């Protein structure tokens, strides 16, 4: 901050100022600072960027500068050593269900997004990089160490492109490079309705004014709501099986469909906007177009809110979540509600807690088909399976009935992903998700480890012996001294995930400070946040409190039995409750009477 104007992205537009709607943007939320917490903005910087020439080159770019004396490892390497295992035996959370790996995900997506740098759809770079691995502006390639076998069978790197920046795209001359962030950083449910004026429009239903989203027309879930298909060809979607020839789905936030089941949930989103304006229209007959849509959307973003905030942070931050996330105040418009940028590669935890396989299961939760179980690569932007497979109860039923994978020093994140990641751009499913993360702590300036232990008010290691009492394992701390030399030079993305976990939770006390912080400020720095007076009302509010995922269901797929806490891990069908029964969002405290 402060060489305090800087910015072309900024799409530029004016405020109301006593509009009960937040904007698509995320502007106009603060006051006398309109444009905090708006997407196409930088990514705030809790610590001074940490780059190789201290502007804009990340460590590893020049092969022969050292990071406080020793050569930064290979991101791959350190995949390889370190992230990688073989048996997914015994790998699963016994007390988390999928959905606890899959609401994360959902949103992580809805408060930050750091697009790459794309710079043409024209030259040999995005090919120049691809073919020949030369390291070069924003090709920053991702070689592969001596022993590694994709070496014999892919190549000599995985291609991977630097992250955009502020104010332009091409090289800029004057400050230290800054990553956009392309969404709201306000948890408002942005990834069901865009940031974006161009396509927050295109994805609604304008035809008829009952404030509905545009549907699939081409394809339906028994009479149930699809996901619009994407306009644009060339569709990863379709590539993955060009015999289907099923695209991907147009939703409010871009990576959708970068796994059957996001895409599902997304599908769940959608369905519950519509489901509660045409509900609103029976309520409010003389109501319009836009307030039918202003208002689905009001609640949406309140359900997400609530359902984050009272069932999913505490069971990932444990104990450690009243010391950081104490309880609601009321709106501080002195707090930065900006996504940081260690926040978008802390949350990014969650890529532990993904397991091998996803299934389909039929009304009695048992296996549905032969082909039931299903590697998690053969879904990455996979929608045929969706709609040429069942639709997504079957999916849905999965989430509930299976469990995340748990974090674990030893298996950290699967082969899954690690070897078999499909990037949507490229052809081969053969891209590691964990050496990605680490090219992009690189790539985002991040400090080094210690420098978040101290950050966060903890213990800084500066010996193996240190770092074995920190992490509580030998083994795993060897492995990062021989790769990196000093913890000063762990990557947080691995630092923060290698460490134990604290109580209850699901992430270390170096984490859930970090997640801790970025929370309980997207909370007190949101006007809009649903618990500030003014913004619902008291009897609206005391409708609010009874959502659950588990309503979402039922409300919105034809699935009859859920659990009531959805989150935790449940065995069908002695935690199973007939819908019909769930707490229901009464939805009178809506009604508007004119006389
Ligand atoms: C496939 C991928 C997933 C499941 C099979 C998956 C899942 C998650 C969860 C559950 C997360 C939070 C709990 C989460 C966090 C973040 N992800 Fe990740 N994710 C899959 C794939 C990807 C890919 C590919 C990326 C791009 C990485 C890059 O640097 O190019 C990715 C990103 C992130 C991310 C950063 C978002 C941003 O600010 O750009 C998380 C916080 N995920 N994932
Ligand atoms: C599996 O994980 C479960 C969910 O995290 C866990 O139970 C939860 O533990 C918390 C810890 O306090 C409890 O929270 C609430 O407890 C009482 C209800 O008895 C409330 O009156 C309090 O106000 C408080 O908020 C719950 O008991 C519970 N959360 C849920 C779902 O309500 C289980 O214990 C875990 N199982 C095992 C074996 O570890
Ligand atoms: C590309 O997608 C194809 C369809 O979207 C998929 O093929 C489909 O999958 C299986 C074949 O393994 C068949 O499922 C069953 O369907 C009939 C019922 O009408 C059964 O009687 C058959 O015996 C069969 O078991 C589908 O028929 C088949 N569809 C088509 C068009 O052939 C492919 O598997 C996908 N290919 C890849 C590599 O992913
Ligand atoms: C916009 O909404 C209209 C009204 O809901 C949709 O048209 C109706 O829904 C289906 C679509 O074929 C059928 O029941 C009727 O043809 C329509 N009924 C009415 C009351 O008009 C339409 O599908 C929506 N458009 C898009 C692209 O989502
Ligand atoms: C609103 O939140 C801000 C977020 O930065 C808090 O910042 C405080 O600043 C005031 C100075 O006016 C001091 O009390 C402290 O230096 C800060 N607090 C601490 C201990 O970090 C502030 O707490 C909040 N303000 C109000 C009025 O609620
Ligand atoms: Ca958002």
């Amino acid at each position: 901050s402060w060489e305090v104007g800087c910015g072309a992205p900024v799409p530029l537009v004016k405020c109301d100022e006593n509009s009960p709607y937040r904007t698509i943007t995320g502007d106009c939320n603060n006051r006398r600072s309109p444009a905090l917490g708006a997407a196409n903005r930088a990514l705030a910087r809790w610590l001074p960027a940490e780059y190789e020439d201290g502007l804009a080159l990340p460590f590893g770019w020049t092969q022969r500068k050292t990071r406080n004396g020793f050569r930064v490892p290979l991101a791959r390497e350190v995949s390889n050593k370190i992230v990688g295992y073989l048996d997914e035996e015994g790998v699963l959370d016994q007390n988390r269900s999928l959905l606890f790996m899959q609401w994360g995900q959902i949103v992580d997506h809805d408060l930050d997004f750091a697009p790459e740098t794309e710079l043409g759809s024209n030259e040999h770079s995005k090919t120049q990089c691809e073919e020949y691995c030369i390291q070069g502006d924003n090709c920053f390639p991702i070689m592969f160490p001596k022993n590694d076998p994709k070496l014999k069978t892919q190549g000599k790197c995985m291609p991977f492109f630097r992250a955009g920046f502020v104010c332009p795209t091409p090289p800029y001359q004057s400050l230290a490079r800054e990553q956009i962030n392309a969404v709201t950083s306000f948890l408002d449910a942005s990834l069901v309705y865009g940031s974006e004026p161009s396509l927050a429009s295109r994805l609604r239903n304008l035809s008829s004014p009952l404030g509905l989203m545009a549907v699939n027309q081409e394809a339906w879930d028994h009479g149930l709501a699809y996901l619009p298909f994407n306009n644009k060809k060339p569709s990863p979607c379709e590539f993955i099986n060009t015999t289907a020839r099923v695209p991907c789905f147009l939703a409010g936030d871009f990576r959708a469909s970068e796994q059957i089941l996001l895409a599902t949930a997304h599908t769940l989103l959608l369905r519950e906007h519509n489901r509660l304006a045409r509900e609103l229209k029976k309520l409010n007959p003389h109501w319009n177009g836009e307030k039918l849509y202003q208002e689905a959307r009001k609640i949406l973003g309140a359900f997400i809110q609530i359902i984050t905030f009272r069932d999913y942070l505490p069971i990932v931050l444990g104990s450690e979540m009243q010391k950081w996330i104490p309880p609601y105040q009321g709106y501080n418009n002195s707090v930065d509600p900006r996504i940081s940028n260690v926040f978008t590669f802390a949350f990014r935890f969650g890529h532990m807690e993904v397991p091998s396989t996803v299934s389909r299961l039929d009304e009695n939760y048992q296996p549905w088909g032969p082909e039931a179980e299903l590697p998690l690569h053969t879904l990455f932007f996979n929608t045929w399976r969706i709609i040429k497979d069942g639709g997504i109860d079957p999916l849905v039923r999965g989430l509930l009935a299976k469990k995340s994978k748990l974090m674990n020093q030893d298996k950290m994140v699967t082969s899954e992903l690690r070897n078999k990641l499909f990037q949507p751009t490229h052809k081969i499913h053969g891209f590691d998700l964990a050496a990605i993360n680490l090219q992009r702590c690189r790539d985002h300036g991040m400090p080094g480890y210690n420098s978040w232990r101290g950050f966060c008010g903890l213990s800084q290691p500066k010996t193996l012996k240190g770092l074995q009492t920190v992490l509580k394992n030998k083994i795993l701390a060897k492995k990062l001294m021989d790769l990196y030399k000093t913890p000063d030079n762990i990557d947080i993305w691995i630092g923060g995930n290698a460490e134990p976990m604290v109580e209850r939770g699901r992430v270390g006390p170096l984490l859930a400070c970090l997640l801790g912080r970025q929370f309980q400020q997207i909370r007190d720095g949101d006007r809009f946040w649903w618990e500030n007076p003014g913004v619902f009302t008291e009897k609206q509010r005391d409708s609010l409190q009874k959502v659950s995922f588990s309503r979402l269901i039922c409300d919105n797929t034809h699935i009859t039995k859920v659990p009531l806490h959805a989150f935790q891990a449940n065995n069908y069908p002695h935690d199973f409750v007939d819908c019909s029964t769930v707490d229901k969002l009464d939805l009178s405290p809506w009604a508007s009477r004119e006389n």
